[PDB]
């Protein structure tokens, strides 16, 4: 399992924290250096157990498929909580069984369902550590609209934050105040399937992408990553999405 305290929380202690996570997910190979998710794990072993605790000290467990980084659901005292979509209610069969009771919430898990329920893009949702302690007292109690929007900041700050080493320092400069993502990180966040994709396809084809990923950079700007030497793929993407699941 892995862990994160928002009581004390800092920079550096969310920075253990987005380590501990990527370094939870298990890969046997490296593609370009950057760690290769399993195309399938089997029973309990796909799912990695998050405990968040808020400033408060209470505390969910957030389920996490370690094969693509995707949250299925979560516990909240006795009861849990699973995204409405059959990958999820695979995960309800051995995550969280000592549940007194299981809520299907009235949505998946991806990004354009979740901001439909929340009445907002998550453009215009402010993210960073305060938000995420916002997020955690949240799902304590159950209430779906505002849960959605919890969600889009707890799948920002912890999945998207393990995949892009640019999203884990947004993060970090928001650690006492929340500002909404960047149109960089949100591209990014959009992009990791394609990059995942290209990057593997660049083996075979002398580090070439077959097909260019446009991206948004860190002043606006939209630019085309062409081949594996792009700063995206040197030094900010950690986790790759194995083709074999795209
Ligand atoms: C591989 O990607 C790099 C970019 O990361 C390409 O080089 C850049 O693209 C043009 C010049 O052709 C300029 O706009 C950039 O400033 C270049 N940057 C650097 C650091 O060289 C390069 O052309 C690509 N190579 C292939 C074979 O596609
Ligand atoms: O399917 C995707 C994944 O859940 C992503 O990590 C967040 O949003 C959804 O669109």
């Amino acid at each position: 399992d892995v862990s994160f305290r928002l009581s004390g929380a800092d920079p550096s202690s969310y920075g253990m924290f987005i380590k501990d996570l990527r370094n939870a997910l298990p890969h046997t190979e490296k593609v370009y250096n950057i760690p290769l998710l399993l195309p399938s794990v089997s029973g309990a072993g796909r799912y990695l157990l998050m405990h968040l605790f808020n400033y408060d000290g209470n505390t969910i467990t957030v389920a996490v498929d370690v094969t693509n980084v995707y949250i299925m659901g979560y516990l909240a005292l006795t009861t849990s909580y699973f995204f409405n979509e059959p990958a999820a209610d695979l995960a309800s069969q051995y995550v969280f069984r000592s549940a007194r009771r299981k809520i299907t919430l009235p949505y998946s898990g991806n990004y354009e369902r979740l901001q439909i329920a929340a009445g907002k893009p998550r453009e215009k949702i402010p993210i960073g550590l305060p938000a995420l302690d916002t997020a955690i007292s949240t799902l304590l109690h159950y209430d779906s609209t505002a849960a959605a929007g919890a969600l889009l900041v707890l799948i920002q700050t912890t999945a998207e934050a393990a995949r892009f080493k640019y999203i884990e320092q947004q993060i970090q400069e928001r650690a006492y105040r929340d500002e909404v993502p960047s149109s960089a990180t949100i591209s990014l966040e959009n992009s990791w399937s394609g990059l995942s994709k290209q990057i593997q396809l660049a083996q075979g084809n002398n580090g070439v992408f077959r097909t260019p990923t446009v991206l948004v950079d860190s002043g606006g700007n939209r630019v085309q990553i062409t081949n594996v030497t792009s700063n995206v793929v040197t030094s900010n993407i950690q986790l790759l999405l194995n083709t074999k699941n795209i």
